[PDB]
């Protein structure tokens, strides 16, 4: 019993964190085999961030301009290339602690663990979700650039995010490990803002099924709804539209609890109308949306 | 910017998790140097000296990854079983066994079959239980803090109470709370809110630009403790006030000034508003957790 926001054990990722320095900039790198991946804005000198020409800045660099530090050991850079917004530094030593890994690009609503680092040293681990507006509500301070988001599947680490920047509302933007940004963001300190955020409906439903699995049923009702009527209601509360794929994905949880997906949708509709009336669901006074259907199955059953 | 419930990096602890099997029971063990520590109920009113005397070293199957460790001795210290093994753990970090006080937080590495599956942050409740997330097989999972490079082991999971909350011991086998390691009628006492932690979380909200709850008022410590007693909040001591000093100096809001904000929040509620994305007053962040997360301390 119990339901917590749980992160993956960070050990396999900790053994990959390095510190990357170029001139006066210091950020984090991910050392996998003989390559160190880091944000390409490590080559920028702040008054470059408005309109940086990364190809022009990178052509003026040599291998010995990049100082890479893994613990108390300096790694020697023997090559460098840019792939989208990530800089790949070829090093002379392969990481002996390299786990089994993959680079995966995730979709909004997906969750992942973040190992927050400063100066190549991990300081904390937390769980979070890719928001529908492509930002993450992280906990990052200056120097956290290059911190990574991941999931662990059996013994394989799936790298899905690299931290690049903080937007004006306090939210964060970054790229997949191939350097492609999530969202319409760019590695420039130009006027950019996160779009209006919405609630991840399929995740709230998954969390309502987890509450039922843990013995809480107060919010259920005798009603059902059509998918269309549910979306008509939910959009008025800034909830993401629920698709037939979301309904299909919730099938296992529906079969385990005996509550049809559209019956649970009627309960959610009523919760949005009434609020919680002093009650909580899994120790929360708000409807939680940072647990996917997959997270619920993994934590409530295994 | 941002404020998350953050756990310590679990790597130094992952390298210590082993699977312990005795008969039909399988749980987790903590392998430090040449000793494996695990709940003594793995051998299961039970007379544990009588049950343990009937066991031999080869009855305990210890598995570290895909390698079987050979047990060469065994002894009991309170509610923890100590299994002497032939191989010292090469991944043993610098460590200490520490006993924590209620209100103090720690990271939990939840494990099943000697394999770590998740890490989460939680607090020792005033009623000595933890609101964890555990299933059958979690027994022997450990709670810890990391101080520089030293891991401080403070908790070992033993059981789940009827309300869904958890009970365990320190690494010396002494239970937190009036609990016993057996199948009997026991229940968690009435819980209370950790006041010093709520205040720390209100200071973290101010640091992140959330000031709506602030007011021009102050209060005496005595007048505030009468309010705390009425709302099932733990009494706030002069030590708690002293501990909050750095946060008070950083934000410019005196501790008793923040107590007046909490008093108004307790008597009037949040009125549709949230603080750090929460509609409830959060109490599982200590004053030190707030300073550490709002400064970027590494391990
Ligand atoms: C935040 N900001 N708003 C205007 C100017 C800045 C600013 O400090 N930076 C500008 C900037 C622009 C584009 C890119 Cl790709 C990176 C950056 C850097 C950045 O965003 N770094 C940070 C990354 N993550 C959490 C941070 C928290 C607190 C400070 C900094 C953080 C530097
Ligand atoms: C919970 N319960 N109510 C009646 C009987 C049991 C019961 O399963 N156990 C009895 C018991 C008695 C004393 C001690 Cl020290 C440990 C235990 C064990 C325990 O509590 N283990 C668990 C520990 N943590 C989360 C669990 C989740 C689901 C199952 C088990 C869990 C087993
Ligand atoms: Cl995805």
């Amino acid at each position: 019993s119990g339901f917590r926001k749980m992160a993956f054990p960070s050990g396999k990722v900790e053994g990959c964190m390095v510190q990357v320095t170029c001139g006066t900039t210091t950020l984090n790198g991910l050392w996998l085999d003989d390559v160190v991946y880091c944000p390409r804005h490590v080559i920028c000198t702040s008054e470059d961030m408005l309109n940086p020409n990364y190809e022009d800045l990178l052509i003026r660099k040599s291998n010995h301009n990049f100082l890479v530090q893994a613990g108390n050991v300096q790694l020697r850079v023997i090559g460098h290339s840019m792939q989208n917004c990530v800089l790949k530094l070829k090093v002379d030593t392969a990481n002996p602690k390299t786990p089994k890994y993959k680079f995966v690009r995730i979709q909004p609503g997906q969750t992942f663990s973040v190992l927050a680092c400063y100066n190549g040293s991990p300081s904390g681990v937390y769980q979070c979700a890719m928001r529908p507006n492509f930002t993450i509500k992280g906990s990052f301070l200056n120097g956290s650039c290059g911190s990574v988001g991941f999931n662990i599947d059996y013994d394989c680490v799936s790298f899905c995010y690299m931290h690049h920047m903080e937007l004006p509302t306090g939210v964060h933007a970054g790229t997949d490990l191939e350097g492609n940004f999530y969202g319409p963001f760019v590695d420039r300190q130009t006027a950019q803002a996160a779009g209006t955020d919405t609630t991840i409906t399929v995740n709230v439903l998954a969390w309502l099924y987890a509450a039922v699995i843990n013995g809480d049923r107060w919010f259920l009702n005798r009603f059902t709804t059509t998918l269309n009527d549910f979306n008509l209601v939910a959009m008025k509360y800034n909830y993401e539209p629920l698709t037939q794929d979301h309904v299909d994905i919730l099938g296992p949880l529906s079969a385990q609890t005996g509550i049809a997906v559209l019956d649970m949708c009627a309960s959610l509709k009523e919760l949005l109308q009434n609020g919680m009336n002093g009650r909580t669901i899994l120790g929360s006074a708000l409807l939680e949306d940072e647990f996917t259907p997959f997270d619920v199955v993994r934590q409530c059953s295994g």
